[PDB]
């Protein structure tokens, strides 16, 4: 929309957002992790099948601004947008049957809102420098939910602690990105 929205206020808030999801992240998986899986033998397995690594994205940061700018700000709004059914479920899932973790609930409520705050935010970011940017519809497929509902208690504990280790690492992304964007478009360029 607008309300008296420049580039630079657009980018300050982006920011603002994109740090406080990436720490809000952090906190909820440090949380499930501490409180589901701190008196277990559970696998801890690194970087895992995360919905998003089908989307061509820079892995380094030389990489990231020597990319286009036009395709770079899409990238970003599709895994923006990638994150939401697995957000709506997620909390669907804790909110449902599910008991205790009022805590992690709390959390992924917040986190839910505000990534869709964050894409808002994105969008209009991308009309006002790349207005050429036709309408974005590519966003990565996400199948978690299977192992989200399942019996097994290691193997659903263990689908909700690469989901939010995914979402660690992706709001990770993000805020670099936008951090180099933000540092390119507003602040100390060259020429």
């Amino acid at each position: 929309m607008r309300s008296q929205v420049t580039l630079r206020d657009l980018f300050d808030r982006a920011v603002v957002l994109s740090h406080y999801i990436h720490n809000l992240s952090s906190e909820m998986f440090s949380e499930f992790d501490k409180r589901y899986t701190h008196g277990r033998g559970f696998i801890t397995k690194a970087i895992n099948s995360c919905h998003t690594s089908s989307l061509a994205t820079p892995e380094d940061k030389e990489q990231a601004q020597q990319m286009n700018q036009k395709d770079f700000l899409s990238l970003i709004v599709s895994i923006l947008r990638s994150w939401n059914e697995p957000l709506y479920h997620l909390v669907t899932e804790v909110r449902g049957m599910q008991e205790a973790p009022e805590a992690i609930l709390s959390k992924a409520v917040e986190i839910e809102e505000q990534t869709k705050r964050l894409l808002e935010r994105m969008e209009l970011i991308v009309s006002q420098v790349h207005p050429e940017t036709k309408e974005n519809e590519i966003y990565p497929v996400w199948s978690g939910l299977p192992s989200l509902q399942m019996a097994d208690e290691e193997s659903r504990l263990s689908a909700y602690y690469n989901l939010l280790h995914c979402l660690r690492r992706d709001s990770h992304k993000i805020d670099n990105y936008l951090k180099l964007l933000k540092c390119r478009i507003i602040h100390n360029n060259n020429c």
